[PDB]
């Protein structure tokens, strides 16, 4: 799908886990959060449409959903194990992930 | 070392790196940022394995990550790139203050 | 691809980096392994094709994956800027990954 | 602290892990690992004192408690979720990575 539609389930997912009762919600929202980040692993984003697959910039494009997919494991194996306090709190700490690529590429 | 101590590092050498004209410069303070975020993880901010004191830790795990691809440029000599990487730290030591400080 | 042919790929690229003379080996060879990791990812393995495909122990397998990406990314990037000895060495230390995996789920 | 000192700790505490019953002290002695090897990542071993501090080895050798790091941080994640078993299987496996240093540097 559209790079988009995946910022829009991973934003969507986040409020989600923010305002979720139990650790099945949260993991869901996980689920869906890391589909879409390894969806928007190809996209060229609109900022760098001027270079290629593999030049510095889209391995260290590409290199930033790595480390969010990452970061929604750990987040995921918390909610896996009913650390639902400490799940919703790394959640939270994926804000500087997503905003480490777009005060980059965005 | 005491956790204002750490903090002191972390905080000198994000400057030393801000205002440097060299890798050499910046690796040195990336190192130093990296040792101090690599022992400050096992401090008490004024229950251990409680919900918050995870995310405590977390937040140095999380720094120590981007201090650690911060490195990676640095160590290529992509000094400029370095440098941006070390200013985005400031989101996680913030989002840290935010929190518990 | 099949499984048993990203595992070739890794094993013959990993064995080029180790006797290589010059810098577009060992670059050539880490990209080849990139991709036949990545390809990798989704695969079920023998031992686990009658655990469900959301299984601790296939987010586990999946995880091993992420973490050989992320350091055949680092020494490809090492490789990129000159430092092939150090690219080389990273390689190296893969295999520690691989028998982790291995050792699990072969 | 020395790096001999360190390395003692790494030792001492895997094998406190090894004869374990419990999570908390599986924990605790994976927090005195990590901070062993923290400390340990700036020394300079016996074998490279007449190597500059860039060199490749040097490189090479931070890297490889870098990996560990790593592997102690997810055995901490198994550790925390009651995982008591698979925590002490993941401690268990570190031990590749302390073996390829020595092989290297010891
Ligand atoms: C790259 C490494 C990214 C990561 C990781 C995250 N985001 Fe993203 N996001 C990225 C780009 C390049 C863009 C621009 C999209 C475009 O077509 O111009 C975005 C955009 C968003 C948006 C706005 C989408 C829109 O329709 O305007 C949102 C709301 C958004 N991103 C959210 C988001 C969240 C919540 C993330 C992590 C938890 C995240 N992004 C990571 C690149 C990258
Ligand atoms: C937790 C996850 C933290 C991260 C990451 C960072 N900081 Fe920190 N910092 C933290 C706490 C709990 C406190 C309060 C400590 C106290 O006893 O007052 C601080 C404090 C500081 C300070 C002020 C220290 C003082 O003597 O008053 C500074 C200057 C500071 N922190 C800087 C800093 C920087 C530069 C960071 C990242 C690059 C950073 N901190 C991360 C907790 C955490
Ligand atoms: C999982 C997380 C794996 C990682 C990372 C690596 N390997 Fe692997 N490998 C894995 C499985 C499950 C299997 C069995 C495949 C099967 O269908 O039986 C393998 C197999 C191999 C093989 C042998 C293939 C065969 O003919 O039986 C080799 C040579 C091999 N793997 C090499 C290899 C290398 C070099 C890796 C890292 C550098 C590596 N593997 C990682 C699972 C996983
Ligand atoms: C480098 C990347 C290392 C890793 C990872 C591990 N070890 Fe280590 N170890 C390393 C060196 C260079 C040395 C030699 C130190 C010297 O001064 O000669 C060692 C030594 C040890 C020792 C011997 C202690 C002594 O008194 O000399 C032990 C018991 C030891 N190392 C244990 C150990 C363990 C358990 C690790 C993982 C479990 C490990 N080491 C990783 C370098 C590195
Ligand atoms: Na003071
Ligand atoms: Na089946």
């Amino acid at each position: 799908a559209d790079l988009e539609d995946n910022m829009e389930t991973l934003n969507d997912n986040l409020k989600v886990i923010e305002k979720a009762d139990n650790a099945a919600q949260v993991k869901d929202a996980l689920t869906k959060m890391a589909a879409a980040a390894c969806d928007a692993w190809s996209a060229t984003p609109p900022k760098l449409e001027d270079k290629s697959p593999d030049s510095p910039e889209m391995h260290d494009f590409r290199h930033g959903f790595w480390i969010l997919i990452g970061q929604i494991h750990d987040a995921l194996h918390l909610a896996n194990c009913g650390k639902v306090k400490e799940a919703q709190a790394a959640a939270e700490q994926l804000k500087c992930t997503c905003n480490a690529c777009h005060q980059k590429y965005r």
